């Protein structure tokens, strides 16, 4: 069996990526953001305590005929960036773009950090990152890709999301017209639960290529690009003006500069990320300063290839019984 779904940013800056998922029967659609950095499956509900919901979509399990309540579980997870939710859980029928798995942990959510309250367009997460990850205790739950890899013609998933514009999660297959060239595959490591590989170096602009180790993740529930501060700075350090502000938490650069692309490795391949999607408009409502698209990760402690440099390929998730990643340029 396969699955192909639409995914949607949620802004003009494409902070980040909504895709359509059924949960229960009657279906009950709910916007998700798919995230290859988490492994939990959660949802705003008619559970969520009241003053946190402000214009999500809500999963009521009272309603859906194959929802059961999985007795004594709960689950509390705590994102890179401060935000976190917490709740009980369900199992319940999921479809993605026709593809069904039933018996899916559904998380239902009994309370969400603020930061998810005032993302209205977010009905909440589907991770995708490796079951090792998950947060439901006393039993851990497996992910929607787990659950649905026995069925699919292939133990894949497809990520092709789009600059400005709609995007494709495939499951079960492999597009050949979606890309362009070759897919250059590369190996994963999962002893994180990530999905973990090595670039072979980076280019700034039209200068030579720097063939330099760098270990990282492929997360499409992360907006920027963080790679180590000596890649960043060498990045900034062609672009008039462009500074690290303490006050803003990054680099900022003049709105009207010209940003130059920039080049990563996988294997042998070189992928472009062209400068315009590194431009993340202006720091506050009328400035003349502009938010960089690839900051430091030296406070993460962990390199993110994110939205912005996967968007610029086509990026197999092979999840075979060794995982690779695969790259190739759209
Ligand atoms: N990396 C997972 C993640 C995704 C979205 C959000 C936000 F912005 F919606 F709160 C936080 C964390």
């Amino acid at each position: 069996s396969t699955g192909s779904a639409t995914t949607t940013p949620i802004d003009s800056l494409d902070d980040a990526y909504i895709t359509p998922v059924q949960i229960g029967t009657p279906a009950q659609t709910l916007n998700l953001d798919f995230d290859t950095g988490s492994s939990d499956l959660w949802v705003f509900s008619s559970e969520t305590t009241a003053s946190e919901v402000d214009g999500q979509t809500i999963y009521t399990p009272s309603k859906s005929t194959t929802a059961k309540l999985l007795s004594g579980a709960t689950w509390s997870i705590s994102y890179g960036d401060g935000s976190s939710s917490s709740g009980d859980v369900y199992t319940d029928t999921v479809s993605v773009g026709g593809l069904t798995v039933t018996g899916q942990a559904v998380e239902s959510a009994k309370k969400v950090s603020s930061s998810f309250t005032e993302d209205s367009t977010i009905d909440g997460l589907l991770g995708l990152a490796f079951s090792t990850l998950n947060t439901v205790s006393p039993t851990q739950q497996k992910t929607f890709f787990d659950n649905a890899k026995a069925s699919l013609d292939s133990p894949v998933f497809t990520a092709d999301l789009g600059y400005h514009a709609p995007g494709t999660y495939n499951f079960g297959f492999i597009d050949t017209t979606a890309y362009t060239g070759s897919i250059t595959y590369t190996a994963v490591s999962t002893k994180q639960g990530f999905w973990e590989w090595t670039s072979t170096g980076y280019a700034v602009g039209s200068g030579t290529f720097k063939s330099t180790s760098i270990d990282g993740i492929a997360d499409t529930g992360t907006t920027l690009l963080y790679l180590p501060a000596t890649v960043v700075s060498a990045y900034w350090a062609q672009v008039s003006g462009a500074k690290s502000s303490s006050s803003v938490g990054g680099y900022v650069f003049p709105c009207s500069a010209t940003l130059p692309s920039f080049t990563f490795g996988v294997g042998s391949a070189r992928i472009v990320i062209p400068g315009d999607y590194i431009d993340f408009g202006p720091i506050s409502t009328g400035s003349s300063s502009c938010f960089g698209g690839i900051q430091s990760s030296a406070g993460i402690g962990i390199n993110i290839f994110g939205d912005v440099a996967l968007k610029a390929a086509f990026v197999v998730f092979n999840g075979a019984t060794t995982p690779t990643l695969g790259f190739a340029s759209k």
